[PDB]
């Protein structure tokens, strides 16, 4: 009772016609606006990252040109009263051509475009896809942008758009070199006019940006990205704990893949995990799965620039390198513990044995 | 000190230049290829899904012309020797114009155009985003397509491309109405020229496709979508085999609930509780698999339940591998939480002993459910499932909190319990004999994850839960 209808029944007649793939751009834009990210909030994340890059770029050229570095800041003002968000940066900024192209062309990344020339600033430039800015439209009735290029005879420009097929660009002056982005919020999104809300978002995704950051005049950071160089406040921060670390491991490596990671073991038991970053932007607040589940008591921070990220940037690409990275971490963690039950008496077992149950939890598997 | 650089300094001099958004089509195709899906295998799913659409559309228009229908099938052929995987449908197929537009334009969906022109057959069309076909480029050096429209004076065409910004279209003779897609696998992807591998993929995602599917000659979709049938036209042998499929188990369900609602959104679902003692329901949309693990659509305390939940309108992520949450998955999951809680309380009300060992085998999850829940009405909801033992009824028997709210009244004011590892310690306790001869009644809990549960519940049915080993 076999049944197939697949047979070699075709014959191509008359020479082909050659064509070029094209795009339903408005539908692409809204696909990003309502079918790409899990939470609306990440739009902030995206914008911040843009700013970072803008700044990074600037200083790169500046550094490579023996010129002093102006104050390089990122500002977030929340206007509750007028229903808006604004993010502004002292970065390199756009010209009109750069406007039209980088903002108006979908999937264009003048950042990765910048990258394909450089390798220091290559390690901190964050964007790669060319779709992130459009996250604004998740929450925006309308987007207002003013920008001006660091380069000499630059005019200011007003690039604005409603989020649908057409953007428009007028010449605007009185724009500070860099870029300001005013977002006028949708009704169901006025919650981002809240300083407290925006604060929580930034603390969530961009708590560790390489440039000073001022929400409504208050500075944010001053929390150093320790996993790349008082593990105490860092443990009790990332693990969220009024507790302090029994055990600590700072683990950098570039054999296997580039990994910059720190692991804590906390002082209470659980009764009843980690967190993954890339280029100082949060990928998953609770990071699953890049740590064997018997090791769920451990937590802290794993970073790797060389993780392929999903288009959403909230996901690892389970291109199998990732849970083989998992395996690498299991290896160095084991070696960590056996070594630290030979550097002290303590040890591997009755020491922290609210966790011995995690290791024949361990050979459950 | 407060520092802000942001102030309204700008002023617009001119008048605007108008522009249209454009796109980098090649980088986009590549974004679909290397950065969208969690695993490559899903290209099969997509093809099949989009293939499915072709048939449905054809059906819809043949029926709307009063035509009889052709044989409406889906065929997959793996050729290991030429390293290709092929999918052919006998659906509507494409004209030349339809080839250029529907394959050549990114995010173009002739399927949802077809839908935005359409009632009845609208529940079935899978596609909406218009990027799915391109998933083939995850695994293809090159893609051969032949298609001929079911339109009357149709010609046949060969649309072919390597996934790099350019495709070509030729006229072709000998094309059967519908579409053949021959995928020429890449070197590290001839993995998908295996009959076993592909069979696995097909059963994983596309096991309930509403058209007969033949792989290398064999019929595949042989299992009926039981959650869309009327609850009486399914009874124990199909429920057993369906459970023993979705829950990968080799026992029987203790409990079976067939739940259908359009209160909020369309739910067509089955929930099973297994008969083994424990040592994630499956999510579908339009008969296509979304998550093996449907987390989150059920609260995590109901993770012990297995089975299937389907909904036509679950907002899908661009990947179709994830759920995009709107207001509606919160509400979906509170719908399912309460329908399940009610299920367990009333099926306790119809058979008390089977519920008794349901509690002795699964009470653990309800305890957890009560300690974790934020809203306390919810805590009380789960609390109606808790059965403890009591002093006033013989050793062994259990009782609900509500039965104790009924059995204590008049001038009695609170509920409470005593926790201890055995009954004889509970029944021989200083604290309870003190509770016994001013005697108001005291519950007995011997699974002291029960006193944690009771401490977090704190109050049930307009009353507090007070301790006796704390008076
Ligand atoms: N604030 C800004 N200042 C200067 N240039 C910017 C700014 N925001 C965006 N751009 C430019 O416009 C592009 C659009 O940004 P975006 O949509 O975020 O894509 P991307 O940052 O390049 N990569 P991704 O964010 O992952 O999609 C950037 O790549 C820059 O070239
Ligand atoms: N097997 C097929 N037979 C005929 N037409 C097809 C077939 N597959 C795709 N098409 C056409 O190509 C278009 C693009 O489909 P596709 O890129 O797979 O995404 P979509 O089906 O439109 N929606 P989605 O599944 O979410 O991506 C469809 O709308 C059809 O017009
Ligand atoms: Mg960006
Ligand atoms: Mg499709």
């Amino acid at each position: 009772p076999l049944h197939s209808i697949i047979s070699s029944t075709e014959s191509v007649q008359g020479s082909t016609s050659k064509h070029e793939f094209q795009a339903e751009t408005k539908k692409l834009l809204d696909i990003v606006a309502r079918s790409l990210y899990s939470e609306k909030e990440v739009f902030i994340r995206e914008l911040i990252s843009n700013a970072s890059d803008a700044l990074e770029k600037l200083r790169h050229k500046l550094v490579s040109d023996g010129q002093a570095l102006p104050e390089m800041e990122i500002h977030l003002q929340t206007n509750a009263e007028k229903g808006t968000i604004t993010i502004q940066d002292t970065g390199i900024g756009m010209t009109q051509e750069e406007l039209v192209s980088n903002l108006g062309t979908i999937a264009r990344s003048g950042s990765k475009a910048f990258l394909d020339a450089l390798a220091e600033a290559s390690s901190k430039i964050i964007g790669q896809f060319g779709v992130g800015f459009y996250s604004a439209f998740m929450v925006a009735d309308r987007v207002e942008v003013y920008s001006r290029s660091a380069a000499p005879g630059s005019l200011g420009y007003q690039w604005l758009s409603d989020g649908s097929g057409v953007f428009e660009i007028a010449e605007a002056s009185g724009v500070r070199t860099g870029t300001k982005i005013i977002i006028h919020l949708k009704s169901d999104c006025k919650e981002f006019s809240s300083e407290a809300r925006v604060r929580d978002v930034v603390t969530k995704y961009s708590n560790f940006v390489s440039f000073p950051l001022y929400l409504n005049g208050r500075r944010m950071n001053t929390l150093q990205a320790i996993w790349m160089m008082q593990h105490e406040e860092f443990y009790r921060y990332v693990a969220q704990a009024h507790d302090k670390p029994r055990y600590t491991l700072h683990y950098k490596t570039d054999a296997p893949l580039n990994i910059r990671s720190i692991f804590y073991v906390p002082d209470m038991k659980p009764s009843m995990s980690v967190a993954l970053y890339s280029r100082k932007v949060l990928i998953q607040t609770k990071a699953t799965d890049i740590l064997p589940k018997w090791l769920r008591f451990i937590r802290g921070v794993v970073d790797s620039e060389d993780i392929p990220l999903n288009l959403s940037r909230e996901l690892l690409q389970e291109s199998a390198l990732i849970r083989k990275l998992r395996d690498v971490l299991q290896q160095r963690l084991i070696k960590f513990f056996i070594d630290q039950s030979k550097k002290d008496a303590e040890k591997y077992a009755k020491f922290f044995e609210d966790y011995g149950l995690f290791m024949r939890e361990g050979i459950v598997t």
